[PDB]
């Protein structure tokens, strides 16, 4: 209704689990506030290079502008921060990509991105952190970090399960607790918010089973539950002791030693892969001190949150981290990072993030030529030192560039 | 009744927030499970040595062993974990200091150090962490760290108000939640288990004055009050607004630019004190990109737990963490490291965590001279390279020695 459908383009179809993306498929994007406004071009830029440059004219992506955030009011008016056709049209489409969005305060809105991740059931949150040769890093050896999160999006302290310290329904279910449930530990009922945390079976399994089956699609050597089991038994300890069921019931877990940890045979390549947990206050620092023993990751959605923003600090690439929600209906990819209006419109923030959730993107459609391009090209500009300015304020001897420039420094070096 | 109580020595009193410590203190400690019987010993010989080299034997410490954990069961019965007694005494003979403690599980027990904060409402975690010159650490400038963490420890999903996925319980609160209060977000309400978050206003505003009045007694530059906020407006949103209606209200503080930071003049040196908030995703990336900004913490439960644990681990001092819990009535120092079984008793663990707990109980009894002289002893220690396993086999050059050795080290560089 406000966004215009390409003329060109076809829609990805789903046929039973599996994608089927046509030559010319059409992509909703959203082009995000703040500085979504000067990473989204570089990258509609050094994708449509890289596809034009795989596979050689043969086939062409029709961007669609989608609307969420601040520029929605400015297109659907002032009131509409979260459209309806936008769900409407990524649940359609198939798979979309996003920059950085605004969520107001003033409005009793909660966070649009994470509303697009309930809204959509995307309940798998990916976060592949891994280093880059060369990428300034606060860390003695931030080449050790090759990890895959595998957060969990729809459960945990994060739906928004809350009420104010003195409303009649902080009051109430205060008053429930206290009465009915007969709880004693709340120190200070009055003056007292409450904040539920669920976390479900159905839940934890849908994600854990996804983290598995992508370990032995990629020949992962483990998968870490982490967690904090030893304190929040009934919710972090249900996860674990749930996930660590899975990889028995259904993927033929094994005890190594007399357990905790079991052992999947992974069935293509032969080799085992070692399901484990450890406690999210020591993982914390077991990725400082031991990461090359950590791969891929399943955990639920708060921990997922500090632990994928704790990785990608530590390997340098807090501005280049790429993400993608996934579920089993559609696929949101997205920058990871802020609107960062200071500078917003400037031409001079890192388009890394967005890009390299571009290559995910790529790769989920099975166009892995073009991906591996992007990726070429993300190491070549870095390695060339031909960066742009957070990364260029930490490197001696590189060369500044803007946005859009590093945009063409990733497509020169493909 | 199974604590025998020394002939010499005399009870610390208190007179009104003031303690009053004779010089013949007696003081409580628990051995503590696991290597709490290696490290245990070593701080006991490095107390004394540092006191009776300090006042030149006016001052002895009438150490009393009271009970907690594994050994408790093997001293009153072997169903409890946690003696009635303790609480008594600890609250009874005001400072207390204890080894790692050891909760089974099989028993329905909760965490047995979070029953002790909870119990004698120790309501505040103190975890100063800062760089040791020489100790190995992850990390290219560990010396840029030097911060003190102000964790609540009486509210938050650390309370351990759960239930179980399946229970009638559960079952119950969820048809409450869904049903009365139109939750309409849970998104499998089977199987699925259910945590309580409280965050209140008085419990926020005694940890936060503690943090500030920290911050004007020993001119620290500022405070920063860490939270989820975005995502968790009623609960960590609410403690980042009362910390700062404190600071306003109590302190005096004034806008710096147009908010929404703070100044509090410091009311003994005239210095300003900022006080400011960060998102506790970002922050896990602002410590490891920018520690120097950075110094006294404030934040609640869960967070404060995963702060703490990574600071520790980045510079270095993961087995020489200090802590202590205060309360208005006693205060409990503590090993903050876990029992290490498979080496207890081999005299090789670092006894760092709980010698440094040591000093600062010894520094809140006033007793500046002796604690003064541990932490002394400490940093010649490391700096001799004269070290116990854990960093030994990090240094290049450095003379293993064994726990009680490494004890003796601190007293020799006294």
């Amino acid at each position: 209704s406000k966004v215009v459908v390409p003329a060109q383009g076809k829609k990805i179809t789903l046929q039973n689990g599996k994608l089927n993306v046509p030559e010319n498929p059409i992509i909703p994007y959203i082009e995000g506030d703040g500085i979504g406004v000067d990473v989204t071009p570089a990258m509609l830029k050094v994708v449509d290079a890289a596809v034009e440059k795989a596979y050689k004219g043969e086939r062409k992506i029709s961007w669609m502008e989608i609307y969420t955030g601040e520029k929605s009011t400015q297109v659907y008016g002032q009131d509409v921060w979260l459209p309806a056709e936008t769900l409407d049209l990524i649940r359609e489409y198939r798979v979309a990509i996003k920059g950085p969005l605004t969520t107001p305060v003033g409005g009793g809105i909660r966070d649009l991105n994470v509303a697009l991740r309930q809204e959509l059931d995307l309940y798998i949150c990916l976060r592949p952190v891994r280093y880059y040769q060369g990428t300034p890093s606060p860390v003695k050896h931030p080449e050790l970090t090759d990890m895959v999160i595998f957060r969990e999006n729809s459960e945990d302290i994060y739906a928004g399960i809350e009420w104010k310290a003195d409303s009649a329904d902080a009051e109430k279910v205060i008053k429930f607790l206290r009465e009915e449930m007969g709880v004693k530990k709340i120190r200070f009922p009055e003056h007292c918010g409450i904040g539920i945390k669920p976390c479900s079976e159905e839940g934890t399994k849908r994600l854990v089973r996804a983290a598995i089956e992508y370990a032995i699609a990629n020949d992962r050597d483990s998968v870490t539950l982490v967690h904090k089991g030893n304190i929040m038994k009934f919710t972090e300890g249900a996860f674990k002791d749930w996930g660590y069921q899975l990889a028995r019931e259904e993927f033929g877990g094994e005890l190594i030693d007399g357990g905790p940890w079991l052992k999947v045979k992974n069935p293509n390549t032969g080799k085992e892969i070692v399901i484990k947990d450890v406690i999210a206050d020591a993982f914390l620092q077991q990725i400082l001190l031991r990461p090359a023993e950590y791969d891929v990751i399943a955990c639920m959605n708060l921990n997922g949150d500090y632990i994928s923003d704790a990785l990608a600090a530590q390997v340098g690439g807090i501005g280049i981290a790429p993400g993608a929600n996934i579920g089993d209906e559609c696929a949101l990819f997205e920058a990871t990072h802020g609107t960062a209006p200071k500078y917003a419109g400037q031409d001079k923030v890192n388009p890394g993030s967005i890009i390299l959730s571009a290559e995910m993107m790529l790769r989920h459609m099975g166009w892995t030529e073009a991906a591996d391009l992007i990726v070429k090209g993300m190491e070549g500009a870095i390695n060339a030192k031909t960066v742009t300015y957070d990364f260029e304020r930490l490197m001696d001897g590189a060369k500044l560039l803007k946005c859009s420039e590093f945009g063409d420094a990733i497509i020169e070096n493909m």
